């Protein structure tokens, strides 16, 4: 059942696989030149690490090479683990708002990278992924995992209180706020700021190798990235692939009309107060 | 369907997910100081592998403090990855029959424990096996089964010759070779055995603190040893658990007579000229 499977810690809603070992992640111990990577799911995560990785160098799975914070699953998957055993400098990748990160980062002031996307063609690639996950129950219908995404009760919690505390948090020079539609429409310009902020010479040839390394076509088939090093029993892309399409706009093809129109009404009273420039 | 997850490997039916990679496994590089603790499957190699690391700690996950060689699913699990992190002494466990396993091993002397159980008994625990693996097609009956195991076309291939194989590589000093049911009969002998086989000393207190550690009612309660630490997607326990019963002639309510007829005559002919002593019972 699906609360069997997840249930609220603090006051978001986690895979209890993720919660039942906490004192290990709350304790965790970072390193002043740590670099955190923060994302609420589906909002290409995927992306911007594999950009960043190839900044950090000028095969193993993207899994293996920055690890998955919290991630566990008993003694088969464990992030904390993994990154006691990461040579520095490390790259940490987290789905965590910024009350459950571990206060360890804060205090050694390290380097921070947060990316969001519109939430609507958030909802309908979080729909598919639950399909993905094979211990995830499948929702009903795509309405009725938008109803549970509206009040917050999807893993992770609620998206508006997890972008508009990272957005919170971004007032600090070293935390960069960044947008998935922004990467779409100009790539170039976006690649030469996070060369920028990682304190590196943005130079043509750099530029160009990334972007052409980061394509969607080309992160499609690369094995390292496409999530396909993942067994099949735990993450069956026979029912939907990790890279499904990429795009802007996937919502007008999923949300009926008077879901829509609740939908941004909804948006609008959560989102009144909040500051935050999102693409036209 | 069977043969799109199984096939046929230098005469040897295996998982596909283990062979996709073999060069990883030919040329691994073995230590001197490694021990080799090889088995045919379901033939007790979680028992012993306990009692042997208890013996290395003189009185974390089985399959992290002794990875299992050949296993590997991708980039999830990766057995040889393990070893090559792994501080020594290292204690490396393989299903491999001899002319399979790294030719390392060979060149080095490494010591090695060989561990088999009764062919009827062995098919039995077999038989759920296949049933608790998720991604392993389901037998339509005990006895379809059965045939396939005659046959040697199940995983790891032929019983009758992995046993003939390391029974031979047994005249080997250095090489131990032992027998499930003389660990049920007489595990006291059975446990002293082997203290002095990796030699050392095999005091009152320790016998008797291996002894009530690796019963079968403890390690059916141990988290560590029982594989509830192994995701239910992989392998499901509540089709079958992993510590099932544990016992001796457990082919006695699974075989029908007619069945268990062709089975021994077929063993009689396999194993005519093999002088391995097994235990009556
Ligand atoms: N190079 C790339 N360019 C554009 N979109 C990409 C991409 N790599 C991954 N994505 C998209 O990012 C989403 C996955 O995000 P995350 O990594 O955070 O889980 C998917 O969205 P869609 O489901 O809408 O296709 C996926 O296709
Ligand atoms: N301490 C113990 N004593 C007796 N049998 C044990 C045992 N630990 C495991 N087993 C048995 O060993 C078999 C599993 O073997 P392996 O470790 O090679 O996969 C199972 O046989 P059954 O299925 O007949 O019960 C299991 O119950
Ligand atoms: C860890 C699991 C595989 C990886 C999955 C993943 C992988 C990447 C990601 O960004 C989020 C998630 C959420 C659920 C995870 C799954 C929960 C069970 C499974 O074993
Ligand atoms: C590696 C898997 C889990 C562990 C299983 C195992 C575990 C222990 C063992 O002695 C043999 C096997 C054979 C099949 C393996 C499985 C094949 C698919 C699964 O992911």
């Amino acid at each position: 059942e699906y609360y069997e499977v997840f249930g609220e810690f603090r006051g978001v809603l986690m895979d209890k696989r993720f919660t039942k070992y906490w004192e290990d992640v709350e304790m965790f111990l970072a390193r002043p030149d740590d670099l955190v990577i923060a994302t609420y799911p589906k909002s290409g995560t995927t992306w911007i690490s594999e950009v960043v990785y190839m900044i950090y160098k000028e095969e193993d799975a993207i899994f293996n090479r920055i690890p998955y914070l919290e991630c566990r699953n008993e003694d088969l998957i464990n992030g904390i683990k993994q990154l006691k055993e990461k040579e520095s400098p490390r790259i940490v990748k987290t789905h965590l708002p910024p009350k459950l990160l571990p206060a360890s980062f804060w205090e050694k002031n390290c380097k921070m990278i947060y990316l969001c996307r519109n939430a609507k063609d958030v909802a309908v690639s979080y729909y598919y992924f639950l399909l993905m996950i094979t211990s995830y129950p499948n929702p009903k219908s795509f309405s009725e995992f938008v109803e549970k995404f509206m009040q917050g009760q999807v893993p992770y919690g609620s998206w508006y209180d997890h972008v508009k505390a990272w957005w919170e948090k971004s007032k600090n020079s070293r935390v960069l706020f960044m947008f998935y539609e922004d990467m779409k429409e100009d790539i170039r310009r976006e690649v030469v700021k996070l060369i920028e902020f990682l304190e590196r010479k943005p130079s043509a040839e750099l530029v160009d190798r990334i972007i052409q390394h980061t394509s969607f076509q080309e992160m499609k088939n690369n094995p390292s990235t496409n999530y396909t090093m993942m067994p099949e029993e735990m993450m069956n892309q026979k029912v939907s692939p990790f890279m499904r399409k990429g795009i802007i706009g996937d919502w007008k093809n999923h949300f009926p009309e008077a879901l829509r129109e609740r939908f941004d009404e909804h948006y609008k009273q959560q989102m009144k107060d909040c500051t935050v420039k999102f693409r036209m």
